[PDB]
């Protein structure tokens, strides 16, 4: 109400702070809103506050605009070049922020805003990450059961092929080792059957048209039906880690340790 | 009508809005058009609407045109006043998630003395962006289909020579069967000729292993690269429309990231048909 | 006498203009430089010219800013919401630009600046395109020579292998089809040579260690020595086309037709 | 010293500049430390240097702030033009940075000349503070690349061993076929069917190994090795993160390199990784 304000984080990149000022023609309180970018100087915010307050009087004679001064944590004054990411950082550990406007105050000479923190600041991020990680998880398990399906079909068909070729081993062994028809009467059977399986291993090239199509390529053909491609997939995982390095940055610099399973424990509950 | 306005989204970058207020002698109220770029400050906007209104006769001197002020909703998951030199676009986004904002003139002729203007929606912003995206996306899907048919031409050009090879190998199977089973001649003269033929087809199957001559890929072949280009349709326009098409989806997903509404292009797969 | 002025394009993205103004208390002629990004609105430039000029007393009350008006080409006033790139576009067809401050100090009230051309602007692009065209050209022809070099060694080794294997055709034709040793005395020469051929592959696979390494892979290993990789290469070509689409944009908007060989005709002369 | 200055490049985003000027809090002339962010307007610099100087006494009596300015070199491919009081500092730094020229005109106070030249940091100087971190991260990804080469050496140990055993078995088969063939204790026509039977058996075993391609988890990444150098060795998330943090800086150095008309070649800094 009186000498107290708050700073809030947008869903976009920016900030906004709310300070009780006195405008050109108002009463003594009006919670005016100011939109700031965080990597930005501090003289910009000094100018942007001093645009909207009545100026200081002579002074013999000066109509010059007031001078704000962002003392923080006892009263360590901060310079006019430290960026707002760092000032909200060290002030965010301090949980305090003081804008002491002069001339305008008439002796009050103070304003206190309450800096948001890491749970609150990230909670906003966590929602972004919590949603996109759930969207990773569902597509992950559907892709896995498609993998099990194509694997099963491939090994069953290959097992059948080993069955018939083992049968060919058995009848050549017993035909030429029983010695009823000779090996001289067995040579044509071997070579002519070898061209016959070049035939039966070559018709499949032209009608049903394999033109590799190995074990892996049947699966890669298969979840074109049962799922989504890999570019969206790696975009989800890579951008998820891009968010995780940033929450590690902010929660590292705010110095409260954090792992993101602690809201997976609130996904179902 | 009187207390409702709307700010639309033009096909260009810059907005427009129409608000009713009193003017010179012609009429009591007219919804008048104001043209706005999203990078102009908010003082420019107030001045713009301060200019097309007859002033107030203000005593203690002459300070006659009014002082207007903007008000929105600070969502608590009230009404605060937005400062006079924010940029317009950031205020548009914040109050856009609030779905309302309020202009207040100083004249207060109306008892209410408020103007609740309406806020442009996700369907409208992404309506114009979706019309651009679907137009260029169709415009490359046709060239994708022409790629499919020249690929079918290469398929035909393969199936000819493959059919000839099957016929020749059937000829070989029949000539080995006739010169083998009949017994006019014993297997012990067809065996040597089989090994010699196997050497000759290992040679002919060895000179083909040098024939992998050009492979110009990027997904691109080399046998057809003269065919679909120097007789058909380009690839420079293909990759250029790819490059111009990849940018817009990120903007639609950023604005979509603002509005907390999910963006699915497969829910717009249904709009390319009816 | 100093109603002139000019605007110049920086080698960077954002460009500047030069106008004769009077800042605080000076002599009436002074160039002042103002930096402009061409995505900013017109009203922003209106504000920056309002910053450095004395105010105008207008009879209760004194407007602290003046008002300027960016009329152009027969005069058409332009609204203060257009893009500066568009106003430089249509004014660039017009080859004129007029700023008109309402206040006139002493019979002078106008200002003409001279909008520059695609010649100067696109030689701040043509210097870049010419340099990247030279780099791409030299690296291209070195890679082609390297490319030519690999295939000579590949055809020599393949031609030798076909030489000895054709010798293996002739020796098995002539030893047993027409001569004293029969096929029964020839079969283990064929099969035992076939395992002996295999031994060669194993030796090759282990000492000199080919673990495909086909004809293309000798090239791709070869210009790792003689040239540079493909990612930098396609980055240079793709960025070159990114510059070419932009000079096609600007010359498409300024409407003077252009092909970029017309400075390759000055790259040697 | 006298009329010279320098605007330095801190490792952070800020600048600093040291300019000599008379102040009666000090004795005669002190080079003073002023810091600058590149998004501050030039009015803040003229107010900042305007604040740490004792004022000019008004000859009208009543108005005593100093009035300072900035003047650069308009290049025509001399001539001097003054810069407005609300440009950002960074854009002016880039323009005068290719110009290699900077003056300041403090009104009234300068006894003689009143032309404080200062000197900008050349492209190499600006780059140096990027190239240190670029060289560091390139060095440690080179080291992790070398450890990847070490587990590659493990992989071909296994391959060589498996293949050596196969060559020994093939030598065994060549000797047993020669001994049971040339000796004329068994003729060829009882060794021929055993050869065809063995050929069927190795086509079966090749049909076993053609099934074996279970996992190929690539991105350039193997499947036998992925558990090998991670669950006992050194990570891969950190590898891709140093890739991601490493790819950004090169574009900035090439943008600033575009601003200075100087060819950026990383192979001319290949020579700096050794001495
Ligand atoms: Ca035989």
């Amino acid at each position: 109400d009186t000498i107290a304000g708050k700073l809030l984080t947008t869903p976009s990149r920016l900030f906004k702070l709310l300070i009780p000022l006195t405008t050109i023609n108002r009463k003594d309180i009006e919670q005016i809103a100011i939109l700031i970018h965080p990597q930005q100087p501090l003289s910009h915010l000094e100018r942007l506050i001093q645009s909207e307050v009545p100026p200081i009087e002579d002074e013999n004679g000066q109509k010059r605009p007031p001078f704000v001064s962002f003392i923080a944590l006892r009263f360590i004054r901060w310079s006019q070049s430290t960026e707002i990411g760092d000032f909200i950082r060290d002030a965010a550990r301090a949980k305090e922020f003081i804008v002491t406007i002069e001339g305008a105050p008439a002796g009050l000479e103070q304003i206190h805003v309450a800096v948001p923190s890491f749970d609150e600041r990230t909670y906003f991020l966590r929602m972004r990450l919590r949603k996109i990680s759930r969207r990773i998880q569902g597509l992950a398990e559907i892709k896995h059961e498609c993998d099990a399906l194509a694997h099963r079909g491939a090994q069953r068909v290959a097992l059948g092929g080993f069955g018939i070729l083992a049968f060919w081993w058995y009848i050549v062994y017993k035909l030429t080792f029983e010695t009823d028809l000779g090996w001289d009467t067995m040579e044509p059977v071997t070579y002519l059957v070898s061209l016959s399986t070049l035939m039966g291993g070559y018709l499949w090239f032209l009608y049903h048209n394999r033109e590799d199509f190995t074990i892996n390529a049947r699966q890669k053909k298969l979840y074109q039906m049962k799922g989504i491609d890999l570019q969206v997939w790696e975009s989800l995982i890579d951008e998820a880690n891009a968010i995780r390095r940033e929450i590690k940055n902010i929660a590292a610099e705010y110095d409260v340790d954090w792992d993101e399973r602690k809201d997976e424990q609130d996904d179902r509950v």
